[PDB]
């Protein structure tokens, strides 16, 4: 029980953390039903509005005001924004050319530019196009600051999953924060947004900034507002924080808008209606702005403008139902809207079937917009699936539409949720102060790798999280962090020819210019062996029975070979690797549901005499008949086409096992299939790394600057469900597949234990960009 008896006397908006039976005066009171009887009264003055006008110029102090005009409003650091402006003829921040914020000006006690975060819910990255007309502030900000053209949020592009990850630096599976509304079988309890159970500490993992800076003895203020504050209260509450003693005042503040999504949501993100909200944060950047210039303050903080996502033109005339599909969705609850998670109704129901739920909605309408997927199978970049709150029944909904249970189930035409590489879901990045760049745009980035520069910026340590640290050093002026190569943990071997061809029982019948940019480190404790050939080299492991990796380079006007009548059949033992440590193909020939492909493929031999080398036993890897489609396509069509278009290209093919989907590399313990009667684990995704030279006019294994990358993370699966049109050529469906299942090289990194590009002429900063770059082909 909370004493709401007390008084907010001279305690508004304290950052002093007071528990029950004291009441509290602090944001979140309302939240936990704990403020005192007074703190409406006197901590949320509305008297004569938020702004200065001249009659009210040099005024006898009335307490009861929202802000003050009065002369000893600068010593009590409670003006109204515009006072100066108003007041003693002083131009607005906006007014004034921007100047190069060459070191931190800032007035005396303050040692360190603070930092303050303003975040804007459902600010799509195409907004920033509206420019000065519509934002000049926001405009002042993006022209004279550091920006990026747009900036990656995380999947599913809704509000909480993405605010929790720019404060932790962390994937949604990770952190926990999976949906706006959510389901924990294991507390057996839902969060949802309306509700009381969200503030419960039980839902909310890792460690978000607010809780890095306290640890390590930095001050923050509020990162969550009460809806019943108004924006203005909000500015004018962090102006009062940085007026506070050296000894009592934070260094890292949060300012949170509901706009623009709120409107969106209403009217799309295309109608006129759009212009009103985007006139009153921008009128909202400008009150901060002013208010920073008359506090002396202005060249002297570190602000960051951010979203949390995008925004999508969906009305109600655009929803699939499940009912069109299942013929009883009763025992169903589904997570509704841009995206789809099914679960059954009653937490352990056993007649849920999910098997014949999949079958009704795998492309059983020509136009389908959405597509099921168990959670393993969803694209790997998405990051979506290694947390007991994600449903294993997910619908990837197209842009566009919605997905409802029952017709049963227009006042919106606005909405997001979407996969996070659509362009509609793309957000706004901005960074401006002393420490970021002048006048700079930088490439795009993920939302995750911010919480790595917020603690760089804030003189901390960041706790264990997902971004790549020293991948946004280009962003800053200083602060920027001095990245640590990997140690390579296991060493090579460099087998010469040790057997006799007689010495296999197998069932088998028959560095300079493929390595450029330095042999890839093993991370983990292997046996592994690296295999030179005319045109390719690997790295064989021996635990596995198959490459880790295989690299080879193919130029611009290589010519494509095909596979002769005699050699369909072809396996041929590796004289260099034991019986022993070498696949069969025995196991082959007795597994009816797997096949094999090759890493290095025949296709791209140099010579007939080269081409014996790609059907050697140690560049053999099992593969479903009906992924060979998908992969043969790639082997024989995509890798020469973007020779042709990149002037040569650099590919690093390999396996992947991540059978408990936790986007890292499994332990021998965690593969649980393998071929037929055979200890040849199988993968269950293949990895292509296709690397060029970024100026293109140069070939690929003679570049001099920095490079250009194309990865994928392909899933290996033994049917093409997953493509509609699969029944066509391959030309008609394989590369819409691949697209889909684009990767970083970061991504291939985590699920393989390997470290990429590690002997370049490229600063290591400018490779972890390269390294996070995620090819979206939108
Ligand atoms: C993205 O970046 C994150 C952060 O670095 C990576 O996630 C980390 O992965 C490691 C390795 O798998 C995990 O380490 C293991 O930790 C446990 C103990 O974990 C507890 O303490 C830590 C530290 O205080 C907490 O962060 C943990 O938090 C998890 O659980 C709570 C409670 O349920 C939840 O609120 C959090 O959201 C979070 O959940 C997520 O992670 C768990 C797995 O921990 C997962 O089940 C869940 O679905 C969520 O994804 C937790 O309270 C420790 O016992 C382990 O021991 C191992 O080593 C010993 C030997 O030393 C072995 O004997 C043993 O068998 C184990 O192998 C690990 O150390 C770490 O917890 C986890 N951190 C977070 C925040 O998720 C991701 O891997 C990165 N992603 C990619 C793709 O790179
Ligand atoms: O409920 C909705 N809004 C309510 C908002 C309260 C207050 N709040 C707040 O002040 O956030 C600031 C912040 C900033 C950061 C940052 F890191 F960026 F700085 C990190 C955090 C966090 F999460 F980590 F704590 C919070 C959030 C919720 C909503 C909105 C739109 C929708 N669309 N559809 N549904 C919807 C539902
Ligand atoms: C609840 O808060 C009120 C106000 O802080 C407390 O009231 C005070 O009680 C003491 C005696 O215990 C008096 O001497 C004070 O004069 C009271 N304050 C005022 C403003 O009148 C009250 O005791 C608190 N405790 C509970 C359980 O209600
Ligand atoms: C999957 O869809 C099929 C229709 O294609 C459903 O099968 C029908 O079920 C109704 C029950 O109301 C029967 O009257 C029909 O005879 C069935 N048709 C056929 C061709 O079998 C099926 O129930 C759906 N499955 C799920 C799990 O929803
Ligand atoms: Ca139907
Ligand atoms: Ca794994
Ligand atoms: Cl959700
Ligand atoms: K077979
Ligand atoms: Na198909
Ligand atoms: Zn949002
Ligand atoms: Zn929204």
């Amino acid at each position: 029980w909370t004493n709401t008896s007390g008084s907010c006397k001279g305690r508004c908006f304290e950052l002093q953390e007071v528990g029950p039976p004291d009441c509290r005066c602090d944001n979140l009171c309302k939240s936990y039903s704990s403020c005192c009887h007074d703190f409406d009264e006197l901590c949320l003055k509305t008297a004569r509005g938020w702004e200065c006008t001249k009659d009210r110029c040099g005024e006898v102090r009335n307490e009861e005001n929202a802000c003050h005009c009065s002369e000893d409003c600068l010593s009590r650091g409670d003006c109204c924004t515009n006072y100066q402006v108003v007041c003693k003829g002083e131009s607005h921040w906006v007014d004034d050319d921007c100047e190069e914020i060459r070191v931190p000006e800032c007035p005396a006690g303050f040692v360190r530019p603070p930092l303050i975060i303003f975040s804007v819910d459902g600010f799509r990255a195409s907004y920033m196009k509206k420019g000065s007309k519509v934002m000049p502030n926001i405009e002042k900000l993006r022209s004279c600051g550091t920006h990026a053209p747009y900036m990656r949020p995380v999947y599913p592009t809704k509000t909480f999953p993405n605010l929790y990850t720019l404060a932790t630096g962390l994937y949604p599976e990770s952190h926990g924060i999976v949906g706006n509304s959510m389901y924990d079988p294991v507390f057996d309890a839902t969060f949802h947004l309306r509700g009381r159970e969200k503030f419960n500490h039980r839902w909310w993992g890792g460690q978000p900034l607010w809780i890095t800076a306290t640890k390590q003895g930095v001050r923050a203020g509020t990162f969550f507002w009460s809806v019943s504050i108004p924006h203005e209260r909000r500015i004018l509450t962090i102006l009062q924080w940085l007026s506070l003693p050296d000894n009592e005042r934070p260094s890292v503040y949060a300012f949170y808008s509901e706009q623009p999504d709120f409107s969106g949501h209403k009217y799309g993100p295309f109608g006129p209606e759009m212009t009103n909200p985007l006139r009153e944060i921008d009128k909202t950047v400008g009150q901060l702005m002013d208010g920073l210039k008359q506090l002396k303050l202005h060249r002297c903080v570190n602000v960051i403008f951010v979203g949390d996502h995008g925004m999508e033109d969906v009305t109600c005339d655009r929803t699939e139902f499940l009912s069109n599909y299942l013929t009883n969705v009763d025992d169903i609850t589904l997570v509704p809207g841009t995206l789809g998670r099914i679960r059954p109704k009653i937490p352990n129901n056993l007649k849920y079937d999910p098997k014949a739920i999949i079958a009704n909605l795998t492309c059983k309408k020509p136009d389908q917009h959405f597509k099921p997927y168990m959670k393993q199978h969803l694209p790997k970049r998405l990051h979506y699936a290694n947390n007991r709150r994600i449903e294993d029944l997910h619908l990837l909904v197209e842009r566009r539409w919605h997905v409802a249970r029952k017709p049963l189930d227009c006042f919106f035409q606005g909405d997001h949720g979407f996969d996070n590489k659509v362009n509609s879901m793309q957000t706004v990045f901005v960074g401006y102060g002393p420490t970021f760049k002048y006048r700079t745009k930088v490439p795009p980035f993920e939302n995750i790798e911010l919480y790595n520069v917020m603690c760089d910026l804030l003189g901390l340590k960041p706790a264990p999280n997902n971004g790549t640290h020293g991948s946004l050093n280009h962003l800053l002026r200083t602060n920027t962090f001095r990245p640590t190569l990997p140690e390579e943990v296991s060493r090579p071997n460099y087998p010469g020819i040790m057997y006799l061809q007689s010495d296999f029982d197998l069932g088998c019948t028959c560095e300079e210019r493929h390595l450029l940019y330095g042999r890839p480190a093993v991370l983990y404790r292997t046996s592994y062996d690296i295999l030179y050939h005319t045109d390719f080299e690997s790295g064989y492991s021996e635990i596995f029975l198959m490459p880790l990796w295989t690299s080879y380079t193919i130029s611009k006007q290589a010519e494509v070979s095909s596979i002769p009548e005699h050699l369909t059949n072809c396996v041929r033992p590796d004289v260099r690797v034991s019986p022993g440590f070498s696949q069969n193909c025995l196991a082959y020939k007795n597994d009816k549901q797997m096949s094999y492909g090759f890493l290095f493929p025949p296709y791209l031999s140099s010579s007939p005499e080269a081409k014996y080398d790609a059907f050697l036993v140690t560049n053999m890897v099992p593969m479903y008949p009906a992924f060979k489609r998908v992969w043969t396509y790639f082997q024989r069509v995509l890798v020469k086409k973007y020779a042709s278009e990149r002037n040569g290209v650099n590919v690093i093919s390999g396996p992947i096992f991540d059978y408990n989907y936790n986007g890292l590399r499994d332990i021998e313990d965690e593969i649980k299939q393998y071929v037929e009667g055979s200890s040849i684990p199988v993968p269950t995704h293949y990895y292509s790394i296709i690397t060029s030279c970024l100026d293109f006019t140069q070939p690929a294994d003679k570049c001099d600057g920095p490079l250009s990358v194309s990865s994928f993370i392909l899933p290996h699966r033994p049917d093409n469900d997953e493509s509609c049109n699969s029944s066509e050529d391959e030309s008609k469906w394989v590369e819409e597949l691949m697209k889909m299942h684009t990767a970083r090289v970061r991504d291939i990194e985590h699920l393989t234990g390997l470290d990429f590009y590690r002997k370049t002429s490229r600063s290591y900063s400018e490779i972890l960009t390269l390294k996070t770059y995620l090819h979206t082909y939108e």
